[PDB]
């Protein structure tokens, strides 16, 4: 006998592949939803590694009836924490950046603040990959910093390894590069 085990909540996976000719929105696809840890791990353990994913690429896990998009509802007045890694992160970082930022999304990792939490995205890219997570009020300072301090720590990051937090509508209007940054931590 196997019951299953629900997670608080229910999430979707979504891809994206990159091109630059047509409009952002028309490359993004839902890929599959699930609710359980078992259909978690399920998706997980059957799908490519984002080291693996094609230059351009990304994945999105945002709460069910959030599009992993600026436009959302629920992203439009929000922003991110923005993990930028360099080129040899790639192989035996980025994966285990991912699996743990995942689990803090699906296991609800930041306690109260959680429900500020929208999703995370991995950005594969040539450049230096990208992994963020995004939260839903860019001004709500108290949530906000909590979310990015249990983050920075969950993932290990040495203490000097800052990371920036980003409202979506300052990236709308520049780059996630060399977009400013509401928050350090
Ligand atoms: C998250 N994005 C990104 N994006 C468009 O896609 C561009 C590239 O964003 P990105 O893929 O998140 O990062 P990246 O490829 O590393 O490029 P960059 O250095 O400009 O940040 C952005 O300059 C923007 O024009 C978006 N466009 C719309 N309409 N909605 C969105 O949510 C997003
Ligand atoms: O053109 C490609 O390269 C595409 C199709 C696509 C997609 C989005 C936008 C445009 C296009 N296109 O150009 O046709 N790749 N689709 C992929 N799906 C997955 C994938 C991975 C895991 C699971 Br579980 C299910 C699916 C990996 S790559």
């Amino acid at each position: 006998h196997y019951i299953k085990h629900p997670l608080q909540n229910r999430w979707a996976l979504w891809f994206f592949k990159n091109d630059k000719s047509k409009t952002w929105q028309a490359n993004l696809r839902l890929i599959s939803k699930f609710d359980t840890v078992e259909d978690f791990w399920a998706l997980y353990n059957h799908i490519q590694l984002s080291s693996n994913l094609m230059p351009g690429c990304d994945y999105s896990l945002f709460k069910d009836g959030i599009e992993p998009m600026w436009e959302d509802e629920k992203n439009k007045r929000g922003g991110r924490w923005l993990i930028t890694l360099n080129k040899q992160q790639r192989r035996s970082d980025l994966d285990r950046f991912w699996l743990e930022t995942l689990l803090c999304l699906i296991g609800e990792s930041f306690d109260d603040y959680s429900d500020d939490v929208c999703g995370a995205v991995v950005n594969v890219r040539a450049k230096g990959d990208k992994i963020a997570i995004w939260t839903t009020e860019c001004e709500n300072r108290e949530a906000v910093t909590h979310i990015g301090r249990v983050y920075k720590e969950r993932l290990g990051l040495p203490p000097k390894i800052v990371i920036g937090y980003q409202s979506h509508a300052d990236t709308a209007t520049k780059s996630g590069s060399t977009t400013k940054n509401r928050f350090v931590v």
